[PDB]
């Protein structure tokens, strides 16, 4: 059996996991659920547990972890260790009856997390963004020192990129190596944009759009941020340089991205949009195994179309190049000032294009620092320079 | 360096190879040219060697030798091995410092070299359709006898199924293996097509259709008529069937007019991967070449956002019923891909004349089909050969007798 952890098994990619799994499981027993990992969220944790019965259970916030405790007790036949916090989610880290590990934990304990799987040699299933947007170079680090350790994207985009890659190729690297692209033959990267809600709008219908016509995550989508992310997600993956990465607008959401080899062949990946293809994926490479879910009708589907996005219209995306080519924590820095930007637009506080001029301008004042060489220091300039980029983004509102 | 032999250098696909060849060489000398082989085009042979300078150049029509032998003498310090015919074609396949032989040519001749290629343990990059739609069953078995000998398709369907597929799990077999697409975790095959001149008109314009009809088309004789009726996809379905040893349930011919999609494969968890370019054979040839491996090129770079849209659609097996027959003779294997094959030859040249309806095409071919009676198939080449000959032969006949009819 593939035994398999659940970090945030409650959120949309663990639930989407355990959906995945559950259907597989069915066909064969392929996975055994040994770990799931939540920050809060007591009762449907406990519920996950009574189906996929986890040796180990932990819950990062101590005053439910009593609370969990006893609620296991009404489970039949199940006596799972069950954790707390920083201290649990190590211990299920280091177990060595656990391969890969589902990282969809949001924000910056899904890097912590992230950091702790890697130093346990583990295959690492990642979702969270801010682990490659903010350490990316360190990740890379971790992966050079623990020869094992892999990341497997599940990002829809990413995964897609990764399945039209040759195993023969990857097995002789791995995700954020040097040369990885060489190794892989790979010349560019198609990076797929459903395109959002904004994409017909004029200039001059931008320049007065407000939030209801578009909560995070869609405001993200509305100005393509969340596509900028993804663009510096793609060059640490692949190892991509930034000009070899071409953003696309493709409305229907099935090709999921494309990649371009040497000799000018393009592959790419297709499915209906649903995240549980990649997650599936990231688990069972580099192998496929059966699944229950709905063939493709491509006849069915009819039209596929493809068009440039407007880098005028949509500025977060230049923005976002701009902070990846300049390295450092400049993409830090384009997160977390957005993070302010897409709240003031979504509390009607500022314009449309006022969020890339905000986000430009803390790029602006932010200076290249000397970065950490291990763990929990890192972590610590990490939410440093997070929280200066969101005082900042606050300070040019308010002035 | 990859040591290749071009058969059939003057044709289309003979001439995208050397194509991308030399522009491949340009970038790093990665090819070299052993081996040269036509049946008569001695001018255009003689232009070949003077650039590519091969070890050996091969006529089939012996009766040419002189007038090519004379002609190379021209060429200063350059003294190949000039020789003809099927002893010819054999020498250069077992020739040592071949590693790699492209197999373009059209008809039998083709299916023979594929044949003596296999025998001699060589790596076959195969444009020719007759060598598996009336031998498929015996390279097969020619394929487990010599361990080291590959198929690698160049049609460029079937290279862009190849190269949707895992090459972790295609070195653990190879094409024409039974349970290929079992290691490869394949599901289905969308196999792609271009839909042919008379994609878009009703039954009753069917029912009246002419050749002119086809002919007029701006975006396409033989082979036009071939891609009108979809006879041409009903013979890549045979072929995709033995290449990948997908069973006929699951192969689907789809409709994609555009054709920037080549094909695609839809694998056990149901996620669908498809190789995408412009219409240009020069991929699937270097990739036939080159596998495992990608190589540079400086090929046109696919501009999605340019091409904009990309259509599908399923045909209708009423409205194309030369794809219903390709199926049943697949189905039924034998020789029955052979007849299918030949009888279509007489029944779209009839159709071309305007002798004819569209509708007659395919009435004809069942026809032949269900005449045909099962034949004992020969146990070694030589014999192979003259019974498929005589089998098509024999089908063109009863094709010529059921138009009388
Ligand atoms: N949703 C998607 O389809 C995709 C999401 N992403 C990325 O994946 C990450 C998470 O995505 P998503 O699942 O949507 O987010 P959700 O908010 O839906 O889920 C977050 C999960 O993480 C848990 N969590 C939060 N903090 C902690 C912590 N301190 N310790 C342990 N668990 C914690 C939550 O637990 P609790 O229930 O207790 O709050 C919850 O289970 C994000 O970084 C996002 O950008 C990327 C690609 C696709
Ligand atoms: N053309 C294409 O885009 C594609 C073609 N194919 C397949 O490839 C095969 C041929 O392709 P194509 O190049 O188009 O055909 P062509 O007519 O363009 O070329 C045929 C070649 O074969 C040579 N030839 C014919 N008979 C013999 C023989 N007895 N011995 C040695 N050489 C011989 C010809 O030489 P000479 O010049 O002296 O007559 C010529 O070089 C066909 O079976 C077809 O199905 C498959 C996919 C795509
Ligand atoms: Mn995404
Ligand atoms: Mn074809």
């Amino acid at each position: 059996p593939i035994n398999v952890a659940i970090f945030g098994s409650t959120g949309s990619i663990g639930t989407n996991a355990l959906n995945i799994i559950r259907e597989c499981n069915k066909i064969e027993n392929v996975f055994n659920v040994k770990a799931l990992y939540v920050n809060k969220s007591v009762n449907e944790l406990y519920e996950q547990a009574r189906e996929f019965l986890p040796e180990y259970l932990c819950i990062h916030d101590k005053s439910v972890y009593e609370e969990l405790k006893e609620l296991v007790k009404n489970i039949k036949d199940y006596k799972p260790i069950i954790l707390c916090g920083d201290e649990g989610m190590k211990e299920i880290c280091s177990s060595n009856s656990i391969d890969k590990i589902v990282i969809g934990i949001d924000s910056f304990q899904g890097l912590y997390s992230t950091m702790y799987a890697i130093m346990n040699n583990k295959i690492v299933a990642l979702a969270n963004k801010e682990s490659i947007v903010s350490a990316g170079f360190f990740l890379k680090k971790l992966l050079n020192i623990h020869k094992n350790a892999k990341i497997i994207p599940v990002d829809s985009e990413h995964s897609a990129i990764f399945q039209c890659l040759d195993n023969n190729k990857v097995l002789k690297t791995k995700c954020l190596q040097d040369n990885f692209s060489k190794i892989n033959n790979i010349n560019k990267i198609f990076l797929c944009s459903s395109g959002g809600p904004f994409q017909n709008l004029t200039m001059d219908e931008l320049k007065n759009v407000t939030s209801e016509n578009a909560k995070k995550i869609t405001i993200d989508s509305a100005t393509m941020m969340n596509k900028g992310l993804e663009v510096i997600e793609t060059h640490f993956l692949f190892d991509v340089d930034y000009n070899d990465i071409e953003v696309i607008v493709h409305k229907e959401c099935i090709i999921h991205s494309c990649v371009e080899f040497i000799d000018k062949s393009v592959i790419s990946q297709m499915y209906y949009p649903d995240m549980q293809i990649p997650i599936l994926y990231s688990l069972t490479w580099p192998d496929r195994i059966k699944t229950n879910l709905k063939p493709l009708d491509l006849a069915q589907v009819s039209t596929l179309t493809f068009h440039k996005p407007s880098l005028e219209h949509f500025p977060c995306i230049k923005l976002a190049y701009q902070a990846g080519i300049k390295g450092n924590f400049y993409p830090t820095v384009l997160n977390a000032s957005n993070e302010i930007a897409n709240n003031l637009f979504l509390n009607n506080k500022i314009k449309y294009f006022d969020i890339s001029s905000i986000i430009s301008q803390v790029l602006e004042s932010f200076n290249s620092q000397k970065v950490s060489e291990n763990s929990e220091d890192l972590m610590k300039q990490i939410l440093q320079i997070h929280s200066w980029a969101k005082d900042k983004a606050t300070d040019i509102y308010n002035k």
